[PDB]
């Protein structure tokens, strides 16, 4: 599942077991757009199917990029069982993306 960054969806994500991948992204920032593009079928392969993606906007929600500790947009980080397993900010080859999904 793809859904805007909540508090509220977010715990409940981390609360469930399943894997969460928290995406920063900037309405207007080229690299975003470019990941986006590569990370939308990848969210729907098989693979990738427990996988609850929350979309954190870096101009508007401010607490969130404290609490991910992100400085910078196209930053991904991905949780396995509610603990962060590892980030990556502005990548996108596209078998680099989905081996950071996948591995």
């Amino acid at each position: 599942s793809v859904e805007p960054y909540s508090d509220a969806a977010f715990t409940q994500a981390q609360a469930s077991g399943a894997p969460v991948l928290v995406d920063v992204y900037a309405d207007w920032c080229p690299v975003c757009k470019r990941q986006e593009r590569e990370l939308t079928p990848l969210f729907a392969q098989p693979a990738q199917r427990d996988l609850r993606v929350f979309k954190v906007n870096f101009d508007t929600q401010k607490a969130a990029l404290q609490q991910f500790r992100v400085s910078q947009q196209s930053t991904l980080i991905l949780y396995r069982n509610g603990q962060e397993v590892r980030r990556s900010i502005g990548e996108t080859s596209p078998s680099a993306l989905s081996d950071f999904l996948t591995r």
